[PDB]
């Protein structure tokens, strides 16, 4: 149970490794497929750098481009909104790339959503028209950002019982070898008397067999 059985936790684990694979790859499927994200996540790719690179050099962009370039820099995990700070953060060499790579499942629903939305989806000068014209750059991002907020938000019992079996048999063996003690230091008082008997025998034999001897001659 513990060579054999035990080892089921190596049998029983070609789900946790396998069935995984499939929980996060289920989910990015389905999730080039809605339109919505693809349709912008499309548009986000063939942005030219010409105006990715301007935005990155401007010291006081326009609100309708703060907001925007805000919104996907936070989206990112990046919780800060400081224009300074994204402004790097706009031409890192992961940035443009961690766009449409954006786990559509590390769109954290307890801030993130409800912030991204509330804080800029619903902006009087947040929409798709209003910011492309101040840069078809930042533009398209609007567009992936409402596609990314806006979708996501339409998205252990048996193997326990292994820590059940595998204790209750490491537990008993466990009891099993120090039980041995019982029987090895039982034997361990019967060996030192065991031998002193054979002590008397032998010592006995001797006082016994030369008397059988002393006693021929006395009698002689």
């Amino acid at each position: 149970k513990q060579k054999d059985a035990r080892e089921l936790q190596v049998q029983l684990d070609v789900r946790n490794k396998e069935i995984a694979v499939q929980k996060v790859k289920a989910y990015a499927d389905l999730e080039k497929a809605e339109p919505a994200i693809i349709e912008a996540q499309e548009a986000v790719s063939t942005i030219k750098k010409k105006h990715l690179d301007e935005i990155k050099s401007l010291p006081k962009p326009p609100t309708p481009v703060k907001l925007a370039m805000e919104a996907v820099c936070l989206m990112l995990g990046g919780k800060k909104l400081e224009w300074a700070d994204i402004r790097k953060k706009i031409m890192e060499p992961n940035f443009i790339t961690s766009i449409i790579n954006y786990d559509t499942k590390k769109m954290m629903t307890p801030k993130i959503r409800e912030a991204i939305t509330k804080g800029y989806l619903e902006d009087p000068g947040f929409d798709y028209e209003t910011v492309n014209r101040a840069s078809k750059a930042c533009g398209p991002l609007v567009k992936w950002a409402t596609a990314q907020t806006y979708y996501s938000e339409i998205l252990k019992l048996k193997q326990d019982e292994i820590v059940a079996t595998i204790t209750a048999l490491e537990k008993s063996i466990a009891t099993y070898k120090e039980e041995y003690a019982t029987l090895i230091r039982e034997t361990e008082q019967i060996k030192t008397e065991s031998s002193k008997v054979k002590n008397k025998v032998d010592r006995s034999i001797a006082l016994l067999d030369n008397l059988n001897s002393e006693r021929g001659r006395w009698e002689q």
